[PDB]
């Protein structure tokens, strides 16, 4: 129980996101970040702004370094411009240790902040490739591990309706059960990983497997969404249904454009299929599979639970936002470049969320 | 108000002291610790005892280093025995910074910790003069100064019943009312000052100014009561029995020997004097005075209000503890050499603790 003092340390609202305590400047001033492992800038809101119940304010500390450099970081659904600086960081529920990291102050925004999410920044956690400017940026982690001598590794256990655990520098076994299984990083940008088969209540999807990591698949904390690419998702959705008969739904439901809401307590779980996707594994001809249930991708959205299909479709890869992780508790090993998966701590009575192995998958190269 | 996320940071239980949350180690251990601006070792309770509710386990912490000699630190009430070591500490709403300081690991301990105190360690303020085994075993406050930019002073809000806020690198303005005093600290071991004059309801004491300052005067948030030197202590006494002579009380009383208690509500406070201490000012021949109220000096100890007198005799020189600054914002202004007090924003509707000035006073360089 070493990393107790970590447990419990993230919070959210539901499909809102999860966020962390850091406490940047001196005097300190803490503020809530939303834990992203789908981007690799620190950055938070330095200006009011309506959707922000507070923002950090430069001019008071004492130890903030302007770097008067700009930075734009845009999004297909929402972009922010600021300020290059840096300034000493810590996070009050993570490790013992201050650092001095580079942080954007966010001046100006379009679509980026959510209204009533309680967080005012983001903590980008992925590699240095991805980092705008550019990669000379070096990212927070980056910062952490090269200052201090926390381990270069943390993980997540995202708590689904909502609460966490980010651990940082190690792993904490009472957020799990049963065994971790490894998945290598392929290439260190976005957390990219690769995905060698798909079924929907254990019926293979068929499609050739380099299409389920067409032209990449990544692990992402900062998206609420299963987002799968186009033939995929259709492939996938024509499955779910043809799996969930014993009840119909309309064709937008699928498409994330219509909800479907149930009286408390009444909604059918049971009719909808568990997905399981399998994942390469750390030795030759060798994988594991995560399996999600219908909890996971049918999010809530008050006599009445509407739920929103949370697979949707995306031009940009496979992204396994949190709608996959909040099943499980997923190590962001990078020391040795691979991404751990383990049923979660924080499912129904007859199904639960599993992770299984080891499976003989051949040619898994072929799949990226 | 940049010093905002460390007002109200301190706590305690009335006459057992005022503890701040510090956490020492990898991965987090965070500790109750003793502000004790009267003595100079860090020290944490690192093996079970009755009175602790947790203590420092080395074990876990990666990043400790046993520095491989003992330490012991006596006193006339109680005393501690220990190891030496290093370790990552940061305070979690002090300055935002994490050094790597000496702490002694408390293995065994005769009448030190406090049966429900909550705290479980002490943070020694004061200079290393005064540290143990000697003074080449640098002072937390020392290493911070030296390994990070926060300034070299700090300053106490204790409130009286309990809470408060030490301010780290700093002074919170909302924290007091009216201008800061300053003494000097004549020299760095204790925080030692020099009382120049003594009067009971406006009264002078009329004794020889050095035998206030017999052997030394400190301040000292470590200890509950005014102590005096006995000379200092008679005298006091007899004038303030005088003053409160609308009601008698057992002699025992005056030595803390007997309690009195009120029916809630009807302490006749208006009876008891007021008592001013005249300290050394910056300017020659200047002087100020800090004057407090019974509501310090008689603590209280559930339809009877018990107080003790917490005016009591030393052999070792006048300590102003809790029962001086609790009236008080306090500030160690170690980079001046000097002590500043203001009235704190934590009396009744006739009387109020006060800080005045500037009086003139001669030859107060005779009183040490
Ligand atoms: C109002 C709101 O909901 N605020 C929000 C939510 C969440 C977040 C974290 N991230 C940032 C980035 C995100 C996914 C989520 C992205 N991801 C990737 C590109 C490369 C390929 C694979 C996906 N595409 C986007 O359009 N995003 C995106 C999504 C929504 C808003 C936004 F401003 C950008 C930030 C801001
Ligand atoms: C059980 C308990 O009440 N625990 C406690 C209370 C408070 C504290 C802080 N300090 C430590 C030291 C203290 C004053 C308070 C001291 N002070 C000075 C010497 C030099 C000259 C001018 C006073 N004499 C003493 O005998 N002390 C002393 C007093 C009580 C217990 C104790 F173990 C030592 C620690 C421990």
């Amino acid at each position: 129980g070493s990393f107790v003092e970590m447990v419990d340390n993230l919070r959210g609202k539901s499909g809102q996101g999860y966020y962390v305590e850091m406490t940047v400047g001196s005097p300190p001033q803490t503020l809530n970040i939303l834990v992203d492992t789908g981007s690799s800038n620190f950055a938070v809101g330095a200006a009011p702004h309506p959707f922000l119940h507070r923002y950090y304010q430069r001019q008071l500390s004492s130890t903030y370094r302007d770097l008067r450099k700009g930075v734009y970081v845009p999004y297909t659904q929402g972009a922010w411009a600021g300020e290059l600086g840096t300034d000493l960081v810590s996070i009050p529920h993570g490790p013992n240790v201050t650092v001095r990291a580079n942080i954007a102050a966010i001046t100006e925004s379009d679509k980026f902040f959510i209204n009533g999410s309680n967080w005012e920044g983001i903590l980008g956690l992925a590699y240095a490739e991805i980092a705008r400017p550019d990669d000379s940026l070096e990212p927070f982690f980056d910062s952490l591990v090269k200052q201090t001598h926390v381990p270069n590794l943390f993980s997540l256990q995202l708590c689904g309706a909502v609460g966490g655990s980010m651990i940082i520098g190690g792993i904490d076994h009472s957020l799990y059960t049963g065994s971790l299984w490894y998945t290598p990083i392929r290439r260190e940008w976005y957390y990219e990983v690769i995905i060698v088969r798909v079924e929907i209540n254990g019926q293979d999807l068929k499609m050739d497997c380099k299409e389920y990591n067409y032209d990449k698949s990544i692990v992402d904390s900062g998206t609420t969404n299963l987002r799968l690419p186009k033939k995929v998702f259709e492939a996938a959705v024509k499955s779910i249904k043809a799996a969930s008969s014993t009840e119909k739904f309309p064709d937008g439901f699928w498409l994330g454009e219509q909800l479907v809401c149930w009286q408390a307590g009444t909604t059918p779980w049971n009719i909808f299929p568990v997905i399981s996707l399998y994942l390469m594994g750390e030795v030759t001809n060798q994988s594991f599979r995560i399996t999600i249930l219908p909890q996971q991708y049918l999010r809530p959205v008050s006599q009445d639970d509407c739920y929103k299909f949370a697979i949707s479709q995306s031009s940009t890869g496979t992204v396994m936002g949190a709608v996959i992780m909040e099943g499980f508790y997923v190590v962001f090993d990078r020391a040795r470049k691979r991404i751990g998966f383990a049923v979660s701590a924080c499912h129904d009575e007859f199904r639960t969320a599993a992770v299984e192995g080891p499976f003989v998958t051949l040619d898994m190269e072929d799949c990226g």
